[PDB]
């Protein structure tokens, strides 16, 4: 058996799925023919509260074409956290293809960014022509380095107000914005109400194979046209693709709820078992990852152990669990769940997690 | 009934196709585990006789990360064509996303760069820090804006014995390099020999939906993962739109034919006609593509008879056949054949040809 | 003696500049408190017909800015000559600084484009998103690539027209503009009425060590500040520089016709020896510039013999003449005129020419 | 009477400057032709321990040409500090010229990156091909937002063990590098040894009118060539410039301790004050920079009184002094000593001090 916690990109398409890809009337996207490209559009169109959206290969490219949407000024500069994907994880694209200036600010416990350092920032090259003009506020919901921590609608507000007062214009990374959306019980909507674009993966906990969408205005996403043409995006019948993603954009408010409950349930399991080298605060599970503080042993050798099988696993559990982590600190190991992993597998993995932890008791 | 003469993208996927994406074996292509994406890398690697593939979203991607992979330097040039793909029909991504300088040279007869030329540019800058360092040489085969005309083994392999003198790198825009070995005969890989790298299209005469690839040696595909993820196509679950490209793969050197001889055909149907209106040198017709030069009509004109029906057409002809087609020069309009025009379609636009040449027959 | 033929740039600092430079009030032009940089800027910009103008350290830099300035879109274009310095002799930073893309057009013989052509360009992509959007058309008065050719007032007004149609704006490079007027008879600013910005060169003909500047509307130049600073060219008391421009911006309408004085009694004394080698239409000497062409002698070895200096020489001239020469194309040689070449130097050149010439007469 | 403590680029051209350019061999430095540039960039050399060095416009194009010759690969990231001048001050050239990704880090106390935040930073994206490949370690000595802190020679050395280590290349923002030799009573190579290449410029304390230079390798000077003549600081006859730097560079180990105890001088007179409204820590005062504490008052509202005249001023005081000053922070401003401001000037602005403080003492 096998538990793969180490992300929620690795759902595998379902049934539904399968058959949707396979029966879906097709055309070509790039000379807007393909209906059921068109159809999920204007479905996350009205999902996002935003005028159009624009589908596009990955949430990766959905940021990069916001980027640089957005950030159009020779001399543009974005204010975005240190810990999100933009930042980290896309091979620093705001500079390398888009030619655009990064100010990061902190934002790793809750996700949030301090509002008087975003007016500070905001404000320090406010008209002085000896600074680059900030024109975009980056934010994430939720924040995957944090740990999917959930960005308050309040939040929300504040940080547009500052934005839209200093002349800049505010993007919402929604890679897992359907998680935020579903922890806090109100439509997606409201969560972007408080943004000019959005970004939407439905690769992650949707269950997709392939795909996203960037939202906006009618002009941003035209606009968006041209740019992801330029950056190799322009897919002609991607109504197969489409077509999966509409399967879980309807299955959202069914399945991440169940992944929320299975990530609770696993971190409340594993803080009722009190051992000093693992721990979890189970109120920091916002969503659908669990951020255990793993001490006295390397984070990549517990991962090691959680994917290995020994005899003696047989022995004290009866049954042979490979769990699949990714170590994500120095000090901590990052679990994301998803509807490809059952409850009863969550119930596995925590057996496997108590043999293992004993074996390494100090 | 409709002849969709335009492009070879639309081609639609098939109930092979179709059911290949719904039983596909699918992983995460980002972590290295789609099994389907790897099948495809492997068998286009021994097709194209290079070490490695890189499935990307599109040809376009293919293009903007081999120039990004070869032409590396601060202030680095590329020699192409002027009628090329990557300089018109790419957002002029070659300088804003790759930031590299072009040099385009005639080649609008066949396709083909007058070597005395591309001998003086390469030799112009060989050595002086006054000129930017050509880098790459960009071909393409076969040429689309030419009318699908094939390039010589031969004339490929001086190319590259100027090229390789002076230090440059050759690419092969191999959107249409199957079209390509079908009418020479040849296996693919005796084009790519004189070759660095290569790009592939499966999105138009092949018949899949989405797709393509970069081919080269590992090195520089282990480059291109790099570039393919920072321009948003590293996407996960890939192997649903590899395996339909493997369907059309295999097809290839049996349905490309037929889209040669429907072409070879309307021409001959179309130079039988004798019309001092339209005249198309059935030679001209190497692959799937029948340049028609316009005279007295606005080429816009002629495909908005084509594409509409009158009451008319029903009484000579006996049918309502709308041949859609694109108008391609000044004089001309540009015809392309794909595996969902038949033969008899073929006939079919023929016939409507006749009833609007004849209408305005002067 | 030594007769430096190469170019204009060799100048060098005459008395008048080199105490104007010790002579000059300076302040920080990056607070813009310097007033002999304003004093040359309002004084250029009355001579110029802009509004305002922007010193800046080269022309390299002023056209950098200039195409930046214009060319802001993601994903336009500038619409250039084959052979005007932008395209050939600056890195192609129109790409690998400024991130834009350039098409160019045929202009070899009298530094002009064919208007149909341009038209053609222009209106290819004038609104489809599929091509880069034209924004720049970049001429070139004097052409010194075609041999230092004036640009007729009316084939600038046509340009215009035809580029303000399709909502392009329109660039000169003035790095010899003063040359162009000193040969039309025509103040400089009825040249650069038809154009929306200018640059201008200050370090070649007119004499100074360093300079140069932007010319346009107001706004243009105040984008231009953030340019100029960005690229590294806001420098502090650079007043020094600007009061040797001055000098050589008074001294134009007398020092320029002399060199073009000198290029045509060249011309003819060069003619007037009917060698099978050596060919010089004095016709084509518009300027300061002498295209020789050659003929059965390498450019590169006529050169190497007018630069050195032999016995023979001395016996059937009487004098060491060291005339410096760039070898142009493959069949021709240029000669570029300045303030620092006499007219006895001249004569003495055409002699070290007769020499040379009988040496290697067929 | 007129303090400018504003920066120390107002410095003007002293008699022996002005002389020397207005008696400079000059000729053709794009042709390598200029001496005097030559003797500065050997004499440079020389003195920072370098084997080449570039004379350029600005230190601006120095930083940029250093980020561009040193991070060049796709994908590259440089390591700088949060209050560096690259990062704020630069208009974000390593990203909108250059492409290059930046990860800054706090710098704010002592102008010192925490070697564990650089060790972190240096291994996330060591092997890992999800980062961008960190190529340079950025550091500027001295640190003009900190308050012209130095930088031990120690902390310098550990810097690069860490990059070195890690396969990165060390530059050094070298603006006032000088400054830092003069405090740390040591020869300037011996900070330089710690480095790959220095950026210096002599339009700061120095008292040159125009001019920096890059320094390093041979090679990295060499590639240094190219981007200078791309970003347009290829500059002709520069020996003008250069005569004045050569000046200042000989007379540095004299003019510039006199800043520093001007800079002592007045801090401590400031701390004799004992005013609640203003607070100096002399400890603080490294070189010639002086961070003053401003409680109770905006900082711009203590300029403009140190700027303005009043008749009570010259009652209690006798002479009419405008000190010239910028706030710099959000409650501090900050002054800079240069050779133009002499120790009575000093001793005018304490008391013009005295007097505003005394004004609005709660
Ligand atoms: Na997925
Ligand atoms: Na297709
Ligand atoms: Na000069
Ligand atoms: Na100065």
């Amino acid at each position: 058996h096998m538990v793969d916690l180490r992300s929620d990109t690795v759902t595998r398409p379902g049934p539904a799925m399968r058959r949707a890809m396979a029966e879906a009337v097709v055309g070509d996207d790039d000379y807007g023919e393909d209906p059921t490209v068109h159809e999920l559009q204007e479905k996350a169109a009205e999902l996002l509260g935003v005028e159009r959206t624009l589908f596009v290969p990955t949430n990766t490219m959905a940021n990069l074409i916001s980027v640089m949407g957005h950030c159009r000024r020779r001399g543009s500069q974005v204010l975005l956290g240190q810990e999100c994907h933009l930042h980290v994880y896309e091979q620093g694209g705001v500079a390398q293809i888009a030619g655009v200036h990064s100010h990061p600010l902190p934002d790793l416990p809750y996700g949030t960014l301090d509002l008087n350092e975003l007016e500070r920032a905001l404000t320090r090259g406010s008209g002085s022509p000896y600074h680059p003009v900030c024109e975009l506020v980056y934010l994430e919901n939720t924040h995957s380095s944090a740990g999917g921590r959930v960005l308050p609608v309040d939040y929300l507000r504040q940080v547009c107000l500052l934005a839209h007062a200093h002349g800049a214009r505010v993007h919402m990374d929604g890679a897992r914005l359907m998680n935020a959306a579903v922890a806090l019980r109100i439509p997606p909507a409201r969560l972007v109400e408080h943004c000019d674009s959005v970004s939407f993966c439905f690769s992650k906990g949707l269950g997709a194979p392939v795909g996203a969408l960037v939202g906006g205005s009618k002009d941003f996403i035209g606009e968006a046209w041209r740019l992801r043409k330029a950056l190799g995006g322009g897919m002609r019948q991607a109504g197969v693709l489409a077509a999966a993603a509409l399967v879980g954009l309807a299955e959202a408010e069914e399945v991440l709820p169940r992944d929320h409950e299975n990530a609770q349930r696993f971190a409340k399991g594993l803080q009722d078992l009190a051992s000093p080298i693992c721990s979890v605060d189970p109120a920091t599970v916002e969503t659908n990852m669990v951020l255990v503080q793993v001490a006295g042993l390397p984070p990549s050798e517990l991962c090691q152990r959680l994917q290995a099988v020994s005899a003696e696993e047989v022995a004290q559990t009866g049954r042979a669990v490979r769990v699949l982590l990714f170590p994500w600190t120095e000090q901590s190991v990052r679990a994301v769940w998803h509807r490809d992993v059952s409850a009863q597998d969550t119930e596995l993995a925590l057996k496997k997690w108590e043999f293992v932890l004993r074996q390494l008791r100090p």
